[PDB]
Order: C-alpha cells, then sequence, then structure tokens
C-alpha cells in the first residue's frame, strides 16, 4: 500500500497568505496526510504564529548553510524543501551541491523534500531516465540506509512549473516509478517502498485526482494553486 501521502504548499501580502492560513485552520481533514507550508525565511514568523492546524508542518526553503540550519532548528523549523530541479536548469547549479545540502540538513535533523528533474530539452532528446537517475544517485551517495527516514523525494520537471503544462499521469507515474526501482534496487525493497515520492508542476484542483490515483504518486507539491483555496481540494486528493 502507498505510504502516508503529504500535500505541501510551496510559497504575497501577510493579509492575503494570512486569510489562507485561516482558511486551512478550519479545515477539516478527514484522513492520514500530511501538509507542508514551505514559505520564505521572513514569513516565518507569521506562519509559525498562526498555523494552528494538527495536520500542518512549515518548513523553509533553500536553507543551506551549517549556520542557518542551527537557527531554523532554534526557531521551530523542522521541515525543509530544496528546489534542486530549478536551480539547475536556470543557474546550473550541480548535483554535487544539493546532496551535500540533504546530507547536512538529514544530518541536522531536518526531514527534507528534495526537488529533482528534467528540463524541456532534456525531455525532449529522450534524455529524462539518464538525468533523473543521475540526480537521485547524487544524493544516494551521501545517506545513510536510516537517513533515508527523513528523505521525500519531488519529482518536478522544469517544463511543468508555472507553465500550465502538467505530467500526464502517465509521465508521472513513469518517473515516479523509475525512482523507486532505482531505490529499491540500489538501496532496499524496504526502504523504497517506504519512500514518498511527489510530483510537482500545475498540480491543481481539477487535476490532483487523476495524478494520486497512479500507484508511485504519493502527494504533490504545490506552488500556484497552493495560494488559492483550491489547495484544499488537492489536500482531499490525497486519498
Amino acid at each position: 500500500s502507498k505510504p502516508q501521502p503529504i500535500a505541501a504548499a510551496n510559497w504575497g501580502s501577510q493579509q492575503s497568505l494570512s486569510e489562507l492560513i485561516d482558511l486551512f485552520n478550519s479545515t477539516s481533514i478527514n484522513h492520514d496526510v500530511q501538509c507542508v507550508v514551505a514559505s520564505t525565511f521572513v514569513h516565518l514568523a507569521m506562519t509559525k504564529e498562526r498555523l494552528s492546524h494538527p495536520k500542518f508542518v512549515i518548513a523553509a526553503q533553500n536553507a543551506g548553510n551549517a549556520d542557518a540550519l542551527a537557527s531554523l532548528k532554534d526557531f521551530g523549523v523542522n521541515w525543509i524543501v530544496l528546489g534542486h530541479s530549478e536551480r539547475r536548469a536556470y543557474y546550473g547549479e550541480t548535483n554535487e551541491i544539493v546532496a551535500d545540502k540533504v546530507a547536512a540538513a538529514v544530518a541536522s535533523g531536518f526531514m527534507v523534500i528534495a526537488c529533482i528533474g528534467e528540463t524541456l530539452q532534456e525531455r525532449e532528446s529522450g534524455r529524462t531516465a539518464v538525468v533523473v537517475l543521475t540526480q537521485i544517485a547524487a544524493i544516494a551517495k551521501k545517506l545513510k540506509k536510516a537517513d533515508w527516514a527523513k528523505v521525500v523525494i519531488a519529482y518536478e520537471p522544469v517544463w511543468a512549473i508555472g507553465t500550465g503544462k502538467v505530467a500526464t499521469p502517465q509521465q508521472a507515474q513513469e518517473a515516479h516509478a523509475l525512482i523507486r526501482s532505482w531505490v529499491s534496487s540500489k538501496i532496499g525493497a524496504d526502504v523504497a517502498g517506504e519512500l514518498r515520492i511527489l510530483y510537482g508542476g500545475s498540480v491543481n484542483g481539477k487535476n490532483a485526482r487523476t495524478l494520486y490515483q497512479q500507484r508511485d504518486v504519493n502527494g504533490f507539491l504545490v506552488g500556484g494553486a497552493s495560494l488559492k483555496p483550491e489547495f484544499v481540494d488537492i489536500i482531499k486528493a490525497t486519498q
């Protein structure tokens, strides 16, 4: 069966966010699911002061240095989201760097959402499987078996990010499927079966269910629509 799903909001005005948090807080969630609200640093005091929902957690984005990591810890932040797939694509950030990162946070005890995926160009040239595998491997290279307990994987192809071009459930299932097998084989079928692999890129409340019905999809990583109330529709889709 599927491990516990995750629905992450990947973060406007304080006002607007507050109305969201109000909305969230008021929501009834009748299932085991873990909600997360990733945001820039600056919004941490607030979200943390307002978010009340038992099923929700807060997390930061892209936290690096040993120091950052310490204060987040010392601020009550326990989760992180590393948007590698985008950094790689726009700025040419290496797979080596996100790996030291995961490694480092994992060691500090954070829960880590690592974002991986391919560019339009790789997608076209049939370079997907390679690119992706290569990304997960670099990561793998720095973790001990037990470290996987704190790791979440987010399949987020550059091309579906803020485009409105959402992978089909097929494409999604396929990459999710590909990542899982690599883990299974190279790490363990235990690790694998308990791994959460989330889909990210143009997810919406209209499209979410079908993506979730897919066998290797365990939830979503939500940008845009996580700023609308429709995000709730997406939380509910995780059943």
